[PDB]
């Protein structure tokens, strides 16, 4: 599910940015 | 939130494996 991964990556990527 | 990212990465990583 590449699409699911992409969405999750955003959350993980965004979460990392937040701290 | 590195910890949040790690958890999300697993979901994204696992999701990718599923397809
Ligand atoms: C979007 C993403 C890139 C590299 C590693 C993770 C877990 C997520």
């Amino acid at each position: 599910s590449p699409e699911e991964r992409a969405q999750l990556c955003t959350a993980a990527e965004k979460a990392d940015e937040l701290g």
